[PDB]
């Protein structure tokens, strides 16, 4: 009922690639026992300089020592008080309120006795399609290796996948030819991201010769440098496809609904601040009458299940999402990690009370790290 | 945990007038034993024809028969299905679902031993400041009882009042004068309601008149014809104070915030289809860095309890809000009705599990009615 004292953890997953990320895992314990868990991630992003976690803790203890966890409204106008927004995709702010949130979440289920889901209003659906990444060709010679993911990644079920382009155009079409050809409708590209990478001009020269290919495709994602909706606006009237553009503040989604600049709002708690805020994100594309796709994060278990839970409780997502953290990483700190079949995210066990996700102590300990230093 | 049946009773308040505003006592059964209370108000307004609860009954049955009351989002998306949103302020399909929204909070909330408040999001407050109503003067006869209705509320709490102007401008000046001399900074009269009867410019007209007299005043309400998007936006230009609009639909929401035509949202969950589409609505307003204040209704205490509690979960609530129904009749049909003090409208006893109103049968059965029937 009373929040009591909080914990901090960092830790550090190798990815496929021996290149280490560094989370944080939180625990919000309270005087009757009972402890929330949630997860800050994605800390491996400019700025090039890292949060010192003792200070950090003192700091948002100060905040929720004694609170009731099921103020969340209340918290979370505290949180953003001291965290504001900052129309920055990675403002490390939001990673830190998105943890916090997101326990508070786990808290008031488990305490309930009910799943995070039915904290969210309920179930729409049990799993949301998701698509697998494919990382931006800078040379035509990348292509047969990405080939070949698409090629393992289709045999384990994923037959939707997102392309990062800009880079080296010919490549893209070339992966794109050489795919639509080996797979033909087996496989679908449901995305060409930009990643902010070209102005809207650039980028409309670009999806014209890579929109020769429709492989399902969905929707364009971030044509356009962060911030530029004038940019995203003119781009979408040149567009035939859906535009899709990720929020990272409510200041920034203001001015994507006012100016009508984009098709899609691709939301992740990690990036708004948390599944509260996210929430809050949702119903406003809602209220604008306009589509939400949940996007991708570097997120464990623990972060993508807040997704799932989110995810599977919204009426306005008709499109694939993009929520593959867990894929980046061979290990993580569960006991049993978030379920991806045929394509799709499903939310965990309902009838477990909490996010559905438990820790493993060992795990922890196995992958702790002293901080998030570069 | 599933819903079997559903009571639709109707049931006829005589107000202080005489006048008997007819109102539906909903409850929503379950498999369980556990049962939601809800209320529709508000059905004495045009258009001027009546709803067979017979018939309604049956149609609401068939949509929720069998299903999970936490699957709100689900349920609500099938609410809105078969009682489109009309961009009307008094469409009937409105109150309807926000009696069915409303008895599912109530349902879930006693479900988890928790208060309507926990299940919205917690407290920000425990009660929000209102104003009581002053009705539009027609001659400069009815100025002296109205100022009888200042004393004996004031006198009772209410500091706080709002105007229905439009009619009689120069008897409103003259109210505004008589309340200035008599009670100075004691009362204050924190808006001049326009209704939509006056087109934007004449509203421009009769504001700059009656501004001369500002008693506390917080923002001018409704100042324009019902969903004259541009002319509120005019209005706001010109206008020093906020202005206000209620929120009837979220495609009328969507346009005011495009264009960024008034200041305040004025929400009521009656209006707007219950709790849930309110807080969709309350969300877009934050979202777009907007205020909100809740309206009025002709709702009794159980209605009355579902505003309270949205009220106090609420961060961007700053002013004072109109919710004054219980004030419109001598009786109603609970056990205890909603506490007013001071001129603050408080939220039910957090401790009590569901809305926190329990229904009185003896007091249902008096005021019972066979129908809708104008």
């Amino acid at each position: 009922m009373k929040i009591t004292d909080l914990e901090l953890h960092a830790v550090g997953i190798p990815r496929h690639t021996g290149f280490v990320n560094k989370h944080v895992i939180v625990k919000i314990h309270t005087d009757e026992g009972l402890t929330g868990i949630g997860e800050m991630s994605d800390f491996s992003h400019l700025p090039l300089y890292s949060v010192d976690l003792h200070d950090l803790k003192q700091g948002l203890l100060s905040i929720l020592l004694g609170q009731n966890p099921f103020d969340l409204m209340k918290i979370n106008k505290e949180l953003t008080d001291n965290f504001p927004e900052t129309m920055y995709y990675y403002e490390k702010g939001s990673f830190i309120r998105n943890g916090i949130d997101n326990a508070l979440h786990d808290l008031c289920a488990k305490y309930l006795d009910i799943s995070v889901s039915d904290f969210l209003g309920g179930r729409v659906k049990e799993k949301i399609k998701v698509c697998y990444p494919i990382f931006r060709h800078r040379f035509s010679e990348e292509v047969e290796s990405n080939l070949d993911v698409v090629r393992q990644k289709l045999e384990q079920g994923f037959d939707v996948f997102r392309l990062y382009v800009g880079k080296n155009l010919d490549a893209d079409e070339e992966f794109l030819s050489r795919v639509k050809e080996e797979f033909g409708s087996r496989v679908r590209i449901k995305s060409y991201d930009f990643s902010h990478l070209l102005n809207w001009k650039d980028a409309h020269r670009a999806i014209k010769r890579l929109t020769k290919y429709d492989l399902g495709l969905e929707m364009i994602e971030s044509p356009a440098p962060r911030n530029d909706f004038d940019g995203l606006y003119q781009l979408r009237l040149k567009t035939d496809y859906p535009i899709s553009e990720h929020v990272w503040s409510f200041k920034q989604q203001q001015e994507m609904i006012k100016k009508d600049a984009i098709d899609i709002f691709n939301i992740s708690p990690v990036f708004i601040g948390g599944l509260t805020s996210a929430k809050k994100a949702a119903y406003a594309a809602e209220v604008a009458s306009k589509d939400v796709v949940l996007g991708t994060t570097q997120e464990l278990s623990v972060g993508t299940a807040a997704m799932a839970h989110l995810g599977c409780s919204l009426t306005n997502i008709n499109h694939t999402s993009d929520p593959t953290g867990p894929e980046l990483y061979v290990g993580d700190v569960v006991k049993n990690r978030v379920t991806y079949k045929d394509g799709y995210l499903y939310a965990p066990d309902r009838s477990v009370k909490g996010l559905g996700i438990e820790l493993d102590e060992s795990l922890l300990a196995k992958y702790q790290v002293p901080d998030l230093s570069w």
